[PDB]
């Protein structure tokens, strides 16, 4: 196959984590997604101790703890497994942690869950955090930087993806430390539009583009992957992928980006 990484998020909370893997290229047999994120894990906020950790939902937990048959089998077919974390309207966000120690101890917890669960790494997505809740302090320009840096020294050979938006987003550099080349890749939040991340990354790693499969006219998929590969850039962004059959859907992006329609098993 050849052509921009395909990544596709789905919303656990609804959704099965194999149905990425259920899309193929009718010539070849490809992978019709590269990249599959597990859509969320959270940034909760301890207020006793004043120290955010992660956490998983009924969902997320349920999926993580069946790995072997939610995300294994996805990874054996040669799809890379991604858990987000999102905010979880708690006050603590990617952009807050107090010091260096905070955000590593955090990073720690990161790592230690993709280790555990045999994850291909993490993905962050700083939506929801509502920054001052709980007597939170707001977005500092140290905090992420602090973050990306442990958790990339903590699993410095797996993936590390942003999703363009919020206060995180925007504070990738502190005292001389530009954050922007730890991460893999880094993508449009807003489907249906093409808007190019800002982050200092090249063409190869980003994705201006981002769809949600089922709701973006196919015509609008299409146009998207096409700009993508007109324009040069490396990975294309698919959102909130269900169990229906959205073949369809799918093929509007893959003949562009990869000359072949999909197939659904």
């Amino acid at each position: 196959k050849q052509g921009p990484t395909s990544v596709a998020y789905v919303e656990v909370n609804n959704n099965s984590m194999l149905n990425v893997g259920k899309y193929t290229l009718a010539d070849g047999g490809g992978n019709a997604f590269d990249v599959a994120v597990i859509f969320a894990a959270n940034i909760n906020y301890d207020t006793g101790t004043k120290t955010a950790y992660l956490h998983f939902n009924e969902n997320v937990q349920r999926v993580l703890d069946n790995a072997v048959t939610q995300i294994r089998p996805l990874q054996q077919q040669g799809i890379k497994v991604l858990l987000s974390v999102l905010g979880n309207h708690q006050g603590a966000g990617f952009a807050n942690f107090p010091s260096q120690q905070a955000a590593s101890a955090f990073a720690k917890q990161l790592s230690d869950a993709v280790a555990k669960y045999g994850l291909d790494g993490v993905d962050f997505d700083d939506d929801y955090a509502e920054y001052g809740n709980n007597g939170t302090a707001q977005p500092n320009d140290s905090s992420f930087v602090h973050l990306v840096t442990a958790l990339r020294a903590n699993m410095p050979d797996k993936i590390i993806s942003l999703y363009n938006i919020g206060p995180a987003a925007s504070r990738l550099s502190y005292g001389g430390v530009d954050v922007s080349d730890k991460f893999d890749y880094a993508w449009n939040p807003y489907y249906g539009t093409w808007q190019v991340p800002g982050i200092a990354l090249p063409k190869a790693q980003l994705s201006p583009a981002a769809v949600e499969i089922g709701r973006t006219s196919r015509s609008t998929v299409a146009d998207l992957a096409r700009r993508t590969v007109d324009e040069g850039y490396g990975v294309y962004l698919t959102y909130n992928l269900d169990g229906g059959d959205r073949t369809a859907d799918v093929s509007a992006f893959t003949r562009e980006l990869y000359g072949s329609e999909a197939v659904r098993t």
